[PDB]
């Protein structure tokens, strides 16, 4: 029945309100023009940087990255627990799907905190330019620009939350994860939730033709940050050997 | 409207027949459903292969020519999808391009199982053990094994896979375009087609559509792989004037 596929969706939105302090809703509406009940501190240079401390270097704006990828991290597993079915998974299963969902889910929500000219930071308080960061130094100008280039055309379907929500549930639930013991029930809750998705687009975006296969298809675009990103991880790794990385953060890296 | 679509879907059909020789009926029937007519000759070792200048080379080489043969067919079956020619010479060019290699490792699942690949004609296999057991060149064909068995699963067949490899080719997201928009637009009412014939040919196989739609990401970054041990061969392969017309055609 439709009526069930509905209230999915509703359960799932609502956990990722609960899950998620910073919407791509509050995100658009810090953005643009609009609603300047709060617009953010601008950094496009380095000294605009030292006001940023004060009223909110490519080493700390790594470390800085860092850090809100584990308390990213952090989010997204209080989210999973909410999605029907994934608590009841073995739990060694339960890790294997977070280790590889986690961040295929921060590079689609992160999208959220983006345009073209740069990305919002500190719950929203500050927005550094994309021009700043590709200015960086040696190994470190690189890290932001692929993750622009995919929020720009994944910005482009105009997902709201709610569309969101259920995607990110998709995403959690693969079962085509390295080392699943237990595919068959985790291939079972996400055609529930990609029959939640369908419906979801249909009735949200009825003018948008095939949103739910661009969506799906969108994962490629995903897969490959991963990859990018892990690699250069791997260099950093060598050319700073003083610098650390977050456990969580290095237990989910194989 | 519902007519169109399969139209469009009889179509592709059609032109898949006649520009693919070996289909994936015919290749299921051959291989381990076993059809026996005409069996295969198997090639399981070092000496099954000699009675078929250095084995495992000239393998990943014999490789290289029934992809060019497969590049020349796909090229054919693509211009017959509508709208296709109408685009700009470039833009066809492009999509060729970026494309011939998802569509080969996805056919290529047709003439495989979990045991080996169909060879020549079909009038050949090649055992996965047989594959494994090589130089560099052992890692060459093994990913495509686990991809072809958890595509296989999905059970398509040549009327499912007419439409799906006209989504691919169609694609919209290739480096170079220079106009997305009549692309993407056909790729859209593919897309369109391919849904209502998998709904009509698989009404129990519940969200097969999107599954295969997944898959996509697996042929993409099978593609990745590839190209990165498809030069670990320049590694390996190198200096002699004995092929530089050979060297061309690749
Ligand atoms: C044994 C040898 C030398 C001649 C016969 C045979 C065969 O299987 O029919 C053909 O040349 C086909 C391919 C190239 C062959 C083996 C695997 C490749 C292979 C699977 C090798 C991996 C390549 O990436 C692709 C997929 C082309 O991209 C090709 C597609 C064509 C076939 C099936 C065979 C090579």
């Amino acid at each position: 029945e439709s009526a069930d596929l509905r209230a999915l969706a509703k359960h799932l939105y609502d956990s990722y309100i609960k899950s998620f302090p910073l919407t791509k809703a509050k995100a658009r509406a810090i953005l643009t023009g609009k609603t300047t009940d709060k617009s953010p501190f601008v950094i496009y240079d380095m000294n605009s940087l030292m006001m940023g401390e004060d009223k909110i270097v490519a080493i700390r704006i790594f470390q800085g990255c860092q850090f809100r990828s584990v308390e990213a991290v952090q989010e997204i597993t209080e989210y999973a627990k909410s999605i029907p079915g994934f608590v009841n998974l073995d739990l060694n299963d339960q890790v294997t799907l977070l280790k590889y969902g986690v961040h295929e889910i921060i590079y689609t929500m992160l999208a959220s905190l983006m345009n073209k000219d740069g990305v919002l930071i500190s719950e929203g308080q500050g927005f550094m330019t994309r021009e700043f960061l590709k200015s960086l130094r040696k190994p470190f100008g690189d890290f932001m620009e692929p993750k622009f280039e995919f929020a720009v055309k994944f910005n482009a379907l105009e997902l709201d939350d709610s569309d969101l929500a259920i995607f990110i549930a998709v995403i959690i639930l693969s079962g085509d994860r390295p080392g699943l013991l237990n595919v068959k029930p985790i291939e079972d809750i996400q055609d529930n939730l990609l029959q939640a998705l369908e419906l979801q687009l249909k009735l949200n975006h009825p003018e948008s033709s095939q949103l739910f296969a661009k969506l799906l298809q969108k994962m490629t675009d995903l897969r490959q940050i991963v990859t990018e990103h892990v690699q250069l991880l791997q260099v950093i790794k060598k050319t700073e050997t003083d610098m650390s990385l977050h456990p969580l953060l290095q237990e989910i890296y194989k």
